[PDB]
Formats: C-alpha cells, structure tokens, sequence
DNA sequence: ATTATGACGCT
DNA sequence: AGCGTCAT
C-alpha cells in the first residue's frame, strides 16, 4: 500500500495533428476546406496511393493505403492533392516545413519529445507545477477546458455528443472542486488547461488543428489522444485504467501492435490489457523477456517511465524510392541515375540543416532491397560521409552496394532492385 | 504495386 | 556493424 508506486510524478501530454497532409494542403488551398479530401503520391498506377485522409472522407470509407481510383468508388466527389515531385521522386519538403512550425510553438511551452512528422509529447510537470502556484487554490472552471473529454465520465445516476463531454467534465470538475479526487488528478487538471491553451496557439499560429492526450506517461497519452478526435483533448486518470483498460484489445497500446502483442495474446491466451495484471512480474519476463516483461507488468496498472527526451530534430535525414514491379530497377546506368537522384535530394535537405541546426551528420547509410525478398530492406551498409556532394555520396552508395550484383554481365543488374535508400546519420554539432 | 519515411532494440 | 520490429 504505502510503498506501491502508482506512476503519478508525471504530467504527459501527446499532441497529434488531425489529418496533417491534408491540413496543410487545405490551408494552402481554400477549395479543399471543409471538403472530402486526401492527399495522395503519384498518379499512373490506379490514380496514386492516398496517405492522408479528411475526417469528411473518413465517413466514406475513404483510408490510407487505398488507391485514388479505389477511393473514387467510395466517394465520387473526393478531392485530391498531390505530393510534390522532384528529381522523379515524392518530395515532402512541405510538410516537414510544417511539422517545424508547429514544434516550434509546442517548444515555447514546455520540452517537447518530436515523436513523428505531426506528433510530440510534452513533459508538463514543471509547468503545471507553476500553473498552480499562479492560480492560488482558484478553482479551475469549465470555460477553460472547452475541447477536453475526462475518459470514464459520466457516470452513475442529454443525448447529444457535447451534452456528455460537459457532463463528464463537470463531475470531474465537482469531485475536484469538493476535495474528493488527489493531487495527482489536479495536477492532470492543469495539465488539460496548458493544453488547451498550446492547441489554441498552433491553431491561431498556424491555422492546424490537434487532437491530444493528457495523463502521467507516454503511453496513456498516445491512447488518449486517440479516443476524441478530430480537434478534441483527452484527460486519462490514473483511477481511469482499470475500467478503460478492462475492454482494451492488446494491440491498441503503443509498441503491442504487432508480433510482441500478438504472441502476448496467443501464450496468455487474453484479450485485453487489464488481463495482464493477473500474471506476476516474473511470469511475463519469462515469456517475453526481462524488459518486455517489466514493461507489461506496470503498464497493465497505468504505470510507464519512458521519459520525455529533449530532442525536437529528426536524429536521421533520409530518402528513399521504391521500384515495384515491372519498373524495379535492372541495368546499373538505372541504379547509378537514382542514387544520383536520391543523392540530390539528400544533399539540398542536409546543407539546409546544416545551416538552419549546427550540425552536420558523419555517417551515410545505403540500403537496397531485392526482388522476390519479402523483408522492406535486404541490405544495409554505412559508409563515412565526409563532405556534402550528390556525387560523391551517390559513387559511394554504389561502391558500397555494387558486389551485391549477381549479373555475369557488368552492365545488367540483377537481381532488380525495388527499393533504393540513402540515409544520413550521426550527427555532431557544427 | 500499402510509399516514404523515422526511432529504437538485438546480437 | 547489420538486421529486425514498430510506428507514422
Ligand atoms: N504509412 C504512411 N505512409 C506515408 N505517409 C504517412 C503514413 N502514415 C502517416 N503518414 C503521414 C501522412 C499523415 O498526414 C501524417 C500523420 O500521420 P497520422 O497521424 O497517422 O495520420 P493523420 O495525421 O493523417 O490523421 P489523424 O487525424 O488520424 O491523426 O503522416
Ligand atoms: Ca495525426
Ligand atoms: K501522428
């Protein structure tokens, strides 16, 4: 009892911009607002592979990984915008540009931890810590959560989906008010507050919208991030675990959704998170290994310290072309063309963060996959990366790579290669 | 022919 | 070092 961490030292939030690539090309593009929409790369084959999809699109069944001509039989009236295309490559440029706008204004509130393009958590405890010693014992009103959901209320003894948000926050907001919840659950609280306020700046600043999740660790914030979106937050309790995690599939918990989750599923013979705890910490580390296992062990109770690294730059600037297909690449002219190309892009994106970071990346990383191999990469080499031109960096690739070729004939390649990918690394400061 | 990324773990 | 997993 007295001595059971309970995993509340923390405020985590994790904000997710809503549909990122679309918001983006909307903002750019004020015929796409407020329309079925997505954002797909190339067009040739079946009209392009779509990778963001508005929430209006979403309501056809519109989703990722589906190609426009697919969609289109979905929802006639879809509209599209196209990735850029340089150097005969999907160039994202824009979208990173994007992503650093909204960093930057998440960096003016707290240490942020850049988690993907549009996602980063945020270690709110010293700022909530300071919240509350502004507020003086004031009561926290509802007007300053107006887009924040307290997962699990109402509950006990209105039909429409505000009416409940605002039932649920006003018993929450009650039982804070009477002293019957913990400081941890006011801390959270305030927590909410900050939130509201970065998800108002990124809006007025950039014209983005976000979804975000509030609770004392990384991984219940990511999951209550998603339960309200669009444009919504979500505060996820410590008391809150055992009935949200009581109907929770194994494989919606970050890190569980794939072979980890699925063989926990398949040796305990469970379902749901919540089942865990009825294993001790020694049963799971046997199945699943000594971190694994002590990892399942307190997440299953709500409880996680992975921290929140100070790290709002990508460690890696990388580039990469898939060859599917009849178009997988089979003469080594082709090969030495689109490393040339990869190379191109690779060094414009590393002389720009070079100037804009302090920093120049030590370590070129080639990578290939062959055809008939089902693993995404069937080869990785490094090599030094010394100096920042296309050419050297793509006649090294190719030194690097060049043996894998099985061809008798010097001028042909085979096997084809349906993926190339340069990736720098290793990073100093400059 | 579900592409272009990007972080991190294992040995 | 090179490979594998998980994720967006
Ligand atoms: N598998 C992918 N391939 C290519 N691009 C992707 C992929 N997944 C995500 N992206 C890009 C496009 C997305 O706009 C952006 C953020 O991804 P993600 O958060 O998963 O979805 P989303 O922002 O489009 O919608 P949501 O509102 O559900 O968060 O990253
Ligand atoms: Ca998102
Ligand atoms: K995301």
């Amino acid at each position: 009892g007295p001595h059971m961490a309970t995993g509340q030292d923390r405020v985590v939030a994790l904000v997710d911009m809503d549909c990122f690539f679309v918001q983006v090309e909307q903002r750019q593009n004020p015929h796409l607002r407020n329309k079925p929409c997505a954002v797909v790369q190339y067009k040739s084959w079946k009209g392009g592979g779509i990778i963001a999809v508005s929430y209006e699109a979403r309501a056809f069944g519109v989703t990722r990984s589906m190609w426009a001509d697919d969609a289109k039989k979905l929802c006639p009236d879809l509209l599209l915008a196209q990735v850029r295309e340089s150097r005969g490559k999907a160039n994202l440029t824009k979208y990173r540009e994007a992503s650093v706008e909204v960093m930057e204004i998440m960096s003016r509130f707290a240490v942020i931890e850049r988690a993907a393009i549009d996602e980063a958590y945020v270690d709110l405890t010293s700022a909530v810590q300071e919240r509350l010693q502004k507020l003086q014992g004031q009561p926290i009103s509802a007007d300053l959560l107006p887009s924040t959901y307290i997962e699990g209320l109402p509950q006990g003894p209105t039909v429409q989906k505000e009416g409940m948000r605002k039932q649920g926050l006003f018993q929450w907001l009650d039982s804070l008010q009477i002293d019957n919840l913990t400081s941890p659950d006011l801390q959270l609280t305030v927590g909410a507050v900050i939130v509201e306020e970065m998800r108002a700046a990124i809006e007025r600043e950039t014209g983005f919208q976000c979804s975000a999740g509030i609770s004392h660790n990384k991984v219940l914030a990511k999951l209550a991030c998603g339960l309200n979106k669009p444009n919504r937050q979500t505060l996820v309790s410590h008391g809150s675990v055992p009935q949200l995690f009581s109907q929770m599939p194994i494989r919606k918990i970050r890190s569980l959704g794939g072979k980890l989750g699925a063989s926990v599923i398949e040796i305990l013979g469970i379902e749901y998170m919540g089942e865990l705890t009825q294993f001790t910490e020694s049963q799971l580390q046997s199945h699943f290994g000594e971190k694994n296992g002590s990892w399942l062990y307190a997440m299953c109770r709500g409880i996680e310290h992975d921290p929140v690294k100070p790290r709002q730059l990508p460690k890696t600037i990388g580039c990469s072309k898939n060859f599917p297909g009849k178009t997988a690449l089979a003469t080594r002219e082709q090969v030495q063309w689109w490393l040339l190309q990869l190379a191109q892009e690779l060094e414009e994106r590393l002389t720009k963060d070079r100037n804009d970071n302090d920093r120049v990346a030590t370590q070129l990383v080639v990578s290939i996959r062959v055809q008939g191999d089902k693993r995404l990469s069937s080869l990785r080499r490094c090599c030094a990366l010394t100096r920042y031109d296309a050419h050297k960096m793509s006649h090294d690739a190719f030194t690097v790579i060049k043996n894998c070729n099985t061809s008798g004939i010097q001028t042909e390649w085979s096997p084809p290669l349906t993926m190339l990918f340069l990736c720098a690394t290793k990073f100093s400061a400059s």
